[PDB]
């Protein structure tokens, strides 16, 4: 899920 990648990539980058 695209929405999925980017919500944990956010948090990931800080």
């Amino acid at each position: 899920g695209i929405l999925d990648a980017i919500k944990a990539i956010a948090k990931a980058a800080g």
